[PDB]
């Protein structure tokens, strides 16, 4: 391991002197996989995700440790223990992921609340793009809801039905292909967690998109908001709106919505 990477990652490292990991306490009955309840000691409730590649993990830890924004889930720290797997320590999200929350028949957020959630994902994505951070897996399942219903962009994971055309063809990813995925997320929000392209199988998604065909406008989705989704799925990556434009446009729709 490069000794400078080791020096630079020490500020991200957390150990047993402050972190109690409750390995017999899984979060959300197994929804997120190997993610356990944790306590950071002055008590803080956290989520402890259990996982050459070590180099890239330390690098990501450094990058994610800097994230500070109300709509981006924070990296509280990482564990690099002599015995066992690497751990990722994140803040505990009271209402789990966004897809599950809105799919649940016992939750009924209004049309305006769903637009509000989308506005929050846009703001988190505007911040991530400002740091040149390409997500590669932006979906409702990867957005978390805290105790005050604040949406926080996160990653708990090919999601071919969320990828942009150029990513399906060339395998390359950019902030512009994240904008495409954001459009599908807005669709998930307006459909209340319905799966995108139910009649189009994974292997034929590219041909469906090349034919100029897109996700249909969900009922109760405002026409200006559907226009925004269509801009997110522009076949030319350079013509898609930025997350700053998506914030401006969605705030306008949100504040005027009747
Ligand atoms: C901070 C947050 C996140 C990620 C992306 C966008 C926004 C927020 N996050 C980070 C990791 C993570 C942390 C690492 F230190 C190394 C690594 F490989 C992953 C994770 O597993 N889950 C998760 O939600």
């Amino acid at each position: 391991l490069n000794p400078e990477l080791v020096q630079a990652v020490q500020h991200v490292v957390i150990g047993p002197s402050s972190l109690i990991v409750h390995f017999n306490e899984v979060i959300g009955r197994g929804h997120f996989g190997c993610v356990y309840h944790g306590t950071l000691l002055k008590k803080i409730h956290c989520a402890v995700k259990s996982l050459g590649e070590v180099s890239q993990f330390l690098t990501e830890g450094i990058i994610m440790k800097d994230f500070s924004h109300p709509n981006v889930l924070s990296l509280l720290g990482i564990c690099l223990r002599s015995e066992g797997s690497p751990l990722v320590v994140l803040p505990y999200m009271k209402h789990g992921d966004l897809r599950n929350f809105i799919r649940n028949e016992t939750h009924n957020p209004t049309v305006k609340d769903l637009i509000g959630f989308g506005l929050q994902v846009a703001k988190g994505m505007k911040y991530l793009a400002s740091k040149k951070f390409v997500h590669r897996d932006l979906a409702a399942r990867n957005c978390m809801l805290d105790e005050k219903f604040t949406v926080k962009v996160a990653d708990f994971g090919l999601p071919v039905k969320w990828m942009a055309l150029e990513s399906l063809q060339t395998q390359k990813f950019t902030t512009k292909s994240d904008v495409w995925s954001f459009g599908v997320l807005l669709w998930e929000l307006m459909t209340r967690g319905a799966p995108p392209y139910p009649d189009v199988n994974t292997f034929d998604i590219t041909v469906y998109l090349l034919q100029g065909r897109r996700l249909l406008q969900p009922e109760y989705c405002p026409d200006p908001l559907y226009e925004v989704m269509l801009k997110c799925w522009h076949p030319k990556a350079e013509m898609r709106p930025s997350f700053s434009e998506l914030v401006s446009r969605i705030s306008a729709i949100f504040s005027t919505f009747i």
